[PDB]
């Protein structure tokens, strides 16, 4: 086989011109459509906060139509799933990582509306979920669209575009272009054969995704955190710890949201009205939770921060933790639309931050910022629950801008992928693609 | 199907074995990295201070520094050459055929020819780079272990091998990242599937880079400071620069596939007409490493200099055509030592070179020439090499400017997508091509 490789080696990255400049339709589009999906979350929960003050006297009354503006937004999010695209509740990712396989359909044609309505009630309702779960299989499905409606051919243009879009979408929820075009690499494609996913292509996507998102989102970043401070090599072992910590608590997480998957089925049964009055009532909870102690509901993204800035006591830490682990089981084991990256940045950073805290006090001699630790527990969630470090690693680096903290970053988030795997825990998407399908056959 | 649900509740399950010889692959790349850093440093060191015992004679001090870098490069030709010609060059296609199962890693042969012969051509001051020698040399200490405790399966022995070649790369930029990257975008089987478990790539880049850490902290490779953000109606010239680099990629890689066959002719295969050689083109840069140094030398040292504007675009042109010859005389010649870094400051250069004009075209932009350095800093990278995800990466860790990441990376797009269609070729796969066909014909 070594004629084989000299032919293959002199014809490497030749991508087709036709799937390269669909590449760059696919990702203006699901750049677009991503930014149109933000426009509408944001919209959404500030009129949920202007009715909060139509009404802010009366407290019972008040924390009524918190609860049922949520509650309504929510059961239209379970219902236009139900009825019209089941396939589209979740995550999301799971579906495209399927799609990818050729083992699940991609339905364009009704998964880009039920899930951007769908998913546009249930985090415009205040969910915890984040956005990336729409985006991911929204843009996954533009990549499928412009696919059947161009008439491409071939393998290469079928699992180009479809990653392209998958990507584009990660991209655009985050702006993180690397982080996208890295999870596409290290856990979207197929994991246990070849493909013909021309990288140079999915780039393009993620470019022009990203391109959109600056256009219309640009001078204000969703995480800022400023410039910690550095990381001397003796309190490297620290991170470790933590690594250590998140890697038999990812496992753990990754069963209960499994569970909380059969037990939330025994609810309703399968049944499309008893689900819809339990999602209202899941995420009218949110919607109460979201006034009374905002940062146990909601994406998280703004209780970051805040944590890292050292502004929370440990008695907050430590409530903020527990509460959102609840509330991020009800949401995500639930089936509403919407994924879970956002709400395990924000159980990773709480929980570094209360082991940074922890260390200071401990160490005095190391002069420690519990801020250090809070950026490095931040994608670990993500390591030991998803194991996708290297794509939770880059994501965090491209959020927070703290990159004289790699080390500990790499380290706790290693640390977590080996101790979630030596205690006997898989990949969350893995593990949910596998019960999706054998399912499948199990009927 | 019922295949796939059994393989992803087995998914990423790498065997224990295999993680900690991973760990112990890193740490030995790493120290040996760093011995290699401290050893051409020592060299470049006293090859200066012994133009200072002859600093007046300005003749004789021409010479002495012509011939300390002429003796120490023939060393280097001569070491390859007599007992392991397979560490000439780059390196990283040869472990890049390694993992095809095409290329044997003789391990017992190479790490000390390499590590000593990449020690005169470097520590000589040619214009060569670090990685060549460290990641060759960690993909052999890979292959060592591997060998030594006995590890059996195409995993094991396609793991190490890889995790080596990363650590080795990370802990000659101080890059973990890009060392990681660049195992996934190029090193790895390109055409097939493979077993290499990237949880365990991580473990030995870690280790590495820790290594390299505990021996060179406080003091940065490339150090350029914050640098000014990038408006989105400026972008366009990024991807102009992009273009540009496009279309000189591919010509770079002619040249040096071209400038391998012409110095082929000079000494025909023989040992002593090429050593000869050898010490005649490291001779040379131990001399422009004094008249001229801008025009020799791994290149960081311009890098900085040249995006802080301190070059005129007369120096500039002159420092960029200086350093497309002595590149190539120094990768073509067959010398040990990689061609990532003189890439870098050819990118960097060529870069500042388009920001300059892109200033006074457009002073209602407000541009500063020292973005267009860092786009176009990992472009030959992306034109020649054709692994831009890695270049980036390499890039944005070198010089932690992540708030151009667009401009480098449309930039470093419009260098692989003009490269490919102007009929352009990865130079370290139009490398293991050129040496597997000649290897059956």
């Amino acid at each position: 086989r070594r004629r084989q490789l000299i032919r293959q080696l002199l014809e490497r990255d030749k991508t087709p011109l036709a799937i390269l400049f669909m590449a760059a339709v696919v990702g203006t589009l699901v750049g677009l459509a991503a930014v149109a999906f933000d426009k509408g979350v944001a919209w959404l929960q500030n009129q949920r906060m202007g009715a909060l003050v139509h009404t802010a006297d009366n407290y019972p009354l008040l924390l009524t139509v918190a609860f049922l503006c949520s509650a309504v937004l929510a059961m239209f999010g379970y219902f236009l799933v139900r009825k019209y695209a089941p396939e589209a509740g979740g995550s999301g990712i799971p579906e495209i990582e399927g799609a990818l396989e050729d083992q699940r359909p991609v339905r364009w044609w009704r998964v880009l509306p039920v899930k951007f309505f769908g998913g546009l009630g249930t985090l415009g309702g205040g969910m915890v979920l984040g956005r990336e779960g729409p985006t991911v299989q929204i843009g996954g499905n533009i990549g499928r669209m412009v696919l059947d409606i161009f008439r491409l051919k071939g393998d290469e243009a079928r699992h180009t575009l479809l990653a392209t879009g998958a990507a584009a979408g990660l991209a655009a929820a985050f702006n993180a272009p690397l982080a996208g075009i890295l999870f596409i690499i290290e856990e979207m494609r197929p994991q246990f054969r070849y493909t013909l996913i021309s990288i140079k292509a999915v780039f393009i996507g993620v470019i022009m995704s990203t391109i959109m998102y600056r256009i219309f989102n640009h001078e204000v970043a969703l995480i800022d955190v400023g410039k910690l401070s550095d990381a001397p090599l003796n309190t490297l072992w620290l991170y470790l710890i933590l690594g250590i910590i998140f890697g038999i608590f990812g496992p753990i997480f990754n069963k209960w949201v499994l569970g909380m998957q059969d037990l939330l089925h025994r609810v309703h049964g399968g049944n499309i009205t008893k689900w819809v009055l339990m999602g209202g009532a899941i995420g009218g909870l949110c919607g109460l939770l979201g006034f009374v102690a905002p940062a146990t509901s909601g994406g998280g993204f703004n209780l970051i921060p805040i944590a890292t800035a050292g502004n929370f006591s440990m008695g907050m830490l430590v409530f903020i933790f527990v509460a959102r682990v609840i509330t991020t089981l009800l949401c995500f084991s639930s089936g509403a639309p919407g994924g879970i990256f956002a709400p395990m940045l924000a159980l990773g950073t709480v929980l570094g931050t209360a082991f940074g805290m922890v260390a200071v006090e401990l160490f005095p001699q190391y002069h420690l910022e519990a801020g250090t630790f809070a950026i490095a527990g931040m994608g670990a969630l993500l390591a030991a629950s998803i194991r996708a470090p290297l794509t939770g690693i880059i994501l965090v680096l491209e959020m927070t801008d703290n990159y004289q903290l790699i080390l500990p970053m790499i380290i706790t988030g290693l640390g977590a992928t080996l101790l979630a795997q030596f205690t006997g825990g898989k990949p969350l998407y893995s593990a949910i693609l596998a019960r999706t399908l054998a399912k499948q056959e199990a009927e």
